[PDB]
């Protein structure tokens, strides 16, 4: 095993907006001088350095300055090693809103708007209208419309619209409007149901 590990180890780690993580960097040395760095954010919160074998850098209350890529540095008997890692803070919307909030057979709209998210890339963020399980076959994405929310955090409002297509006989009793986010390890998702009345 090689003398720097950090915990957890992978090269992106995401903490949501407000949540806590903790990352722990330990290097191994028979020297008496071991040095371990945090930093990466060196205009910021800062680089810090001490004479030690562990340490720990912990986000709490994660706000999306925290966001960026550390660097790990150990130094041990002049041999230096390193470890990088992108913390990424985003946001999954805490509301959708469907517009118009039921649907009548014959609309021919509907629009999908989640609510104070980040990352808005659709890479990450991604829309679906459902019926059942299963995506509606015809329905025409008109692409993302998005714009910041009111006033820490800019965060953002992104709205789907899909140009429908006959929904058919039997008539389904709902849609769905599903919003999903795609990140390292992560997939989180919110399906809000789209009654369709008469
Ligand atoms: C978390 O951060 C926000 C500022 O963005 C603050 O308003 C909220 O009270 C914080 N919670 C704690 C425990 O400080």
């Amino acid at each position: 095993v090689k003398p720097l590990q950090v915990e957890p180890p992978e090269p992106v780690v995401a903490v949501a907006l407000g949540a806590s993580r903790q990352l722990t960097c330990r290097l191994a040395c028979a020297d008496r001088g071991a040095s371990v760095q945090w930093r990466g954010l060196d205009t910021s919160l800062g680089a810090v350095q001490s004479d030690t074998g562990r340490s720990v850098l912990t986000v709490r209350n994660a706000s999306l300055s925290a966001a960026g890529t550390r660097v790990c540095v150990g130094s041990c008997g002049g041999r230096t090693f390193q470890h990088t890692v992108q913390l990424l803070v985003y946001a999954f919307p805490n509301q959708l809103t469907v517009s118009p909030a039921a649907l009548v057979p014959g609309d021919p709209e509907v629009a999908c708007t989640a609510h104070k998210v980040t990352p808005v890339d659709p890479n990450a963020l991604s829309f679906s209208l459902l019926v059942g399980g299963q995506e509606l076959e015809g329905a025409q994405a008109l692409g993302p419309e998005v714009q910041e929310e009111e006033e820490e955090d800019v965060l953002f409002r992104v709205t789907e619209r899909w140009r429908l297509p006959p929904l058919g006989t039997p008539v389904p009793p709902a849609l769905y409007c599903q919003a999903t986010m795609r990140l390292p390890g992560l997939e989180l998702s919110h399906r809000q149901a789209i009654p369709v009345l008469h």
